[PDB]
């Protein structure tokens, strides 16, 4: 299967659930981006070494490099959400960010580690399993490129 | 100083940035690709840096260029959204500065984007006042390079 295949398979219902949840947990990109990363490092401590450029990622909001990273990650997600209705456009931005991760030797399975943290941050805003599953389908579009 | 450069974004400059972005940022694919092709056409000595993207003369038809160009416009979106808070603007500017330092882009070469910005804004009826505002934002990145 192709990335385009994965992008084309996102249905109206999945896109609605992505948009509805993103309206909330994408609204505070600094706060929720840093929370997402902090949750990744709490539950997947084996990934911390990949992020050495950011310095001490336990410093959370106080760490300027972590904050800048985290905000920018949330604009990658903003970009994806805004491209949902045009698979051509979604694929080309997914492929861009996939290259960012391939050059860091991040596998499809490793990228998929983000689903745990997304599920938790969603649940902190009372978006439950249906929303986590929708986000896993979007994550899987990136995995198709990895 | 990146912090001193950020301090140049006064109330009037922030307003001009926001007012012009409401138009410029409303079509990120079309306007992003137009900005890039203007850069390449008018500054051909920069094209070599973009080798990953392949044949950039293909413009919109080049998938890698399209993905790059959309994403660039979300960097600008990010900057606009940080204008309220100099500390946050600086940390995202520094992030993107690192991206350009790895590509061996200097402050002077980054500043080559100002001609293209002036041109594409003028075509949308945002003139020198708006170009100058965007130049002040570009200068924040330049200070970090
Ligand atoms: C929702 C999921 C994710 C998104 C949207 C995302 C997005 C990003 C973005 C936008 C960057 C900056 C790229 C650059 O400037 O070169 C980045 C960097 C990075 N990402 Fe992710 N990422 C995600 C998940 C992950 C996961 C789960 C891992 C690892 C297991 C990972 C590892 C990395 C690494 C190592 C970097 C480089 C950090 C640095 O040195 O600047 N990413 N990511
Ligand atoms: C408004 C001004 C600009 C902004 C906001 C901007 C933004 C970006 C962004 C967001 C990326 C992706 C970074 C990554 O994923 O590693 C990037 C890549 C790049 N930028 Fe810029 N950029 C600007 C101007 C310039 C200029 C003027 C030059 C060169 C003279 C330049 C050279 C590059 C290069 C060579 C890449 C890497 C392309 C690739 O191989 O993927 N940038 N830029
Ligand atoms: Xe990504
Ligand atoms: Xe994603
Ligand atoms: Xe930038
Ligand atoms: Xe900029």
């Amino acid at each position: 299967p192709s990335v385009y295949d994965a992008a084309a398979q996102l249905t109206a219902d999945v896109k609605k659930d992505l948009r509805d949840s993103w309206k909330v947990w994408g609204s505070d990109k600094k706060g929720n981006g840093v929370a997402l990363m902090t949750t990744l490092f709490a539950d997947n401590q084996e990934t911390i070494g990949y992020f050495k450029r950011l310095g001490d990622v336990s410093q959370g909001m106080a760490n300027d490099k972590l904050r800048g990273h985290s905000i920018t990650l949330m604009y990658a997600l903003q970009n994806f959400i805004d491209q949902l209705d045009n698979p051509d456009d979604l694929v080309c931005v997914v492929e861009k960010f996939a290259v960012n991760h391939i050059t860091r030797k991040i596998s499809a399975a490793e990228f998929g580690k983000i689903n745990g943290p997304i599920k938790k941050v969603l649940a902190s805003k009372n978006f439950g399993d249906k929303y986590a599953n929708a986000w896993a389908k979007l994550v899987a579009v990136v995995q198709a490129a990895l």
